[PDB]
């Protein structure tokens, strides 16, 4: 299986851009910024409002938590490569505890209000708004050669009262190359495409889409998560009971993989639920016949299927933000 677009980005560019094990960091003043307060916590960092004392600005400073060089140069390689593009966070400076030698990526300041307390706020247009966003994003860096991995509401920074709309946490994202075999252990259970749930280990640039297909779906339905399994096996019956198997079948048999008895047997069989049967009266206000042919052309089992992010943001259904823009 290879990408239908942009299958030759890397293949085409020199090696020292693709490459970023080779990579080494040019460091600057720790002493440059200084912590004013915390504003998040992840498993692989912490995170704080900062000040530059240079010429006193407001930053992000993120600090990061022991682990391996790769990791980090990657994502450092990967910022570099992204700067300047449309909704991408701007990497500005990159510094290190002398002692205890732990860096800090510092980012232009970026504010957000937490997704629970913003999400229940927004209207039907807000919502094609940003998305249609977070798509420039998506198809800019994919356009570069980039995958992201960790599409989701947490990633995504809104600062609502200047409408501006920032993809954040590159720390997973990958180059990608044709037949190339990645790591399934990418990305929130939530929002793990099938491909990673049955182990189909040469996915491409669609795993960002369907990611983003179950985003949309929760902000529409005002159920988030939208799939939500206790673990990966209770994920993948919780997405059949939704697609039914038959579509799951017919994908197993075409890229020619076969579910191990446990899983299989709790798969079981279920027929197809039409997307019009998850709305009620709590999100009866987003539901459009539109959002719902967006959608369904997004979650669909075979990656190859599914939209590219330059064709979604064609689709009919962000009609009104092309014609916002185009003028
Ligand atoms: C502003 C902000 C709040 C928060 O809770 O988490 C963040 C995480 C950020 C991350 N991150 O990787 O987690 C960035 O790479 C950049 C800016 C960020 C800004 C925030």
């Amino acid at each position: 299986s290879k990408a239908r677009v942009y299958a030759d980005v890397n293949v085409l560019r020199p090696k020292e851009y693709w490459d970023y094990e080779a990579l080494t960091v040019q460091w600057g003043e720790q002493d440059d910024y200084e912590v004013v307060r915390k504003v998040g916590r992840g498993k692989y960092s912490e995170v704080f409002e900062g000040i530059n004392v240079n010429n006193n600005e407001k930053c992000i400073i993120k600090i990061l938590k022991p682990v391996k060089k790769k990791k980090i140069k990657r994502e450092i390689k990967i910022l570099q490569n992204l700067c300047g593009g449309p909704n991408i966070v701007k990497l500005l400076d990159i510094v290190r505890d002398q002692h205890s030698k732990t860096p800090s990526l510092i980012f232009e300041y970026v504010n957000n209000t937490d997704f629970k307390v913003l999400y229940p706020t927004l209207t039907d247009y807000d919502i094609r708004y940003y998305i249609y966003e977070l798509l420039k994003a998506l198809d800019y860096c994919h356009s570069q050669g980039i995958m992201h991995r960790d599409v989701k509401p947490h990633n995504v920074m809104i600062d609502h009262e200047l409408r501006k709309l920032r993809l954040i946490d590159w720390g997973l994202a990958e180059f990608y190359h044709p037949g190339k075999e990645y790591n399934v252990r990418v990305a929130s259970r939530y929002f793990k495409g099938p491909e990673l749930l049955v182990d189909l280990q040469d996915y491409d640039y669609s795993l960002d889409m369907w990611s983003l297909g179950c985003m949309f779906a929760g902000m529409i339905f005002r159920k988030e998560p939208f799939f939500y399994g206790h673990d990966n096996h209770d994920q993948l019956v919780k997405i059949a009971k939704v697609l039914g198997t038959d579509g799951l079948n017919v994908y197993l048999n075409k890229y020619r993989i076969e579910l191990d008895p446990q899983l299989e047997a709790l798969v079981g069989r279920h027929s197809r639920k039409p997307w019009l049967k998850f709305m009620n009266a709590d999100n009866q206000h987003l539901v459009s016949p539109e959002a719902i042919d967006f959608l369904d052309k997004l979650l669909r089992y075979d990656h190859q299927e599914r939209l590219t992010a330059l064709e979604a943001m064609t689709h009919p259904y962000f009609q009104q933000v092309r014609a916002a823009e185009n003028s």
